[PDB]
RNA sequence: ACAAA
């Protein structure tokens, strides 16, 4: 079987996620060693563990080393079959990153797959769920992927208790993505939420973001959501609707962090992503990699990151040569699929 | 205050 070195490049959880997803899709067994070497708390966390267990269910796999703290995992898949997914991470572990592991596998399963996942919806160092549903899925629709991601209940660090449900359809009609430069920003949209917190938190995040985005000279409409869960939390995502794809920026609240700073951060992130004039923001750039191998096409990104380069390396470890990358890490770049599988 | 990566 193939062995993937989890200390390579970015050295994070994405190496593990992409590996197990591609093992599940291709049927090739995989061993990942040095899991999350380049992270403060190496080895599997609950998020990774439950992602692995769900893929294990879908592919009826044999798994070795699947425990919290493990730096090594062996994943030997059998047949990929559509089954209903139900996952309780048990912590504030990232639902969106669990979905990042699952999505590529679920859409290759030949029948619709429904999922329900509990954990964190809006937690550090991961996509907020509103980013995944409004930016990532929007781009995925363009290559023929159809599904739905619904937030039933928010969950924040540390208690979690968030609930997300949805489904994807089998990816039967694949279409290439061509996303180079945008020529027009049509408008800015967003969702500012606050959970178990005063409603002015959501309103102030939105107002501060709007302030920073006035310079773009386009309409701005940021919806506010007041909700309840088992603990306090807040967050905001904003995105630019362009003539091509949506680019996003986002930020999270925490105790003592002013709502205004939250909103300002998310807006400034969006502004940074727009500056180069490329269609794909730096987060989506890395998230699209496993899908582009099968869809073909070309994306120009605002910034080539180590995440993106590491994801390419994992994908090519399984599928062979796929991509040509024009540009350096930390700068805008161009990623062409020069061989579709 | 390592339930978040
Ligand atoms: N703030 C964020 N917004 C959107 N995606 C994010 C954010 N932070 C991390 N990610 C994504 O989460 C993963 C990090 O392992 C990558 O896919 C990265 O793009």
């Amino acid at each position: 079987m193939i062995t993937i070195d989890g200390s390579y490049g970015e050295g994070g959880g994405q190496i593990l996620r992409t590996s197990v997803a591609l093992s599940t899709i291709t049927g090739e067994p995989v061993r990942i060693v040095n899991i999350r070497a380049n992270r403060p708390n190496p080895g599997l966390r609950p998020q990774h563990l439950h992602a692995i267990l769900a893929l294990k269910h879908l592919a009826n796999a044999e798994v070795k080393g699947a425990h919290v703290g493990s730096r090594e995992l062996v994943f030997i898949p059998k047949k990929l079959e559509a089954k209903e997914i139900s996952i309780d991470i048990g912590t504030a572990g990232s639902i969106t990153l669990v979905l990042q592991a699952l999505l590529p596998a679920m859409v290759f399963a030949r029948e619709k797959v429904k999922f329900r996942i509990t954990g964190g919806t809006d937690v550090s160092w991961s996509p907020p769920v509103d980013y995944l549903s409004n930016v990532t899925l929007f781009a995925l629709e363009k290559i023929g992927i159809h599904g739905e991601i619904r937030v039933i209940r928010r969950g924040h660090y540390p208690k979690g208790g968030g609930i997300v449900e949805g489904y994807v359809e089998p990816w039967n009609e694949k279409r290439e993505l061509v996303a180079k430069e945008y020529s027009r920003i049509i408008k800015i949209e967003g969702i500012s939420h606050a959970t178990n917190l005063p409603s002015h938190v959501a309103e102030r995040q939105a107002r501060a973001a709007k302030d920073e985005l006035l310079q773009l000279k386009v309409p701005i409409e940021i919806r506010t959501e007041i909700s309840r869960s088992i603990g306090p939390g807040s967050g905001i995502v904003v995105w630019a609707e362009t003539d091509c794809l949506r680019l996003g920026g986002d930020a999270l609240g925490k105790k003592g962090k002013p709502a205004e700073i939250v909103g300002k951060e998310a807006a400034q992130e969006l502004l940074d992503q727009l500056k180069p004039g490329h269609c794909v923001d730096k987060f989506l750039g890395d998230q699209l990699i496993p899908f582009l191998a099968f869809s073909g096409g070309v994306i120009w990104v605002s910034e080539i990151t180590n995440h993106l380069k590491t994801n390419i390396w994992v994908v090519e470890s399984f599928l062979g040569r796929i991509f040509d990358v024009d540009g350096n890490v930390g700068e805008p770049g161009k990623i062409r699929v020069i061989r579709r599988v």
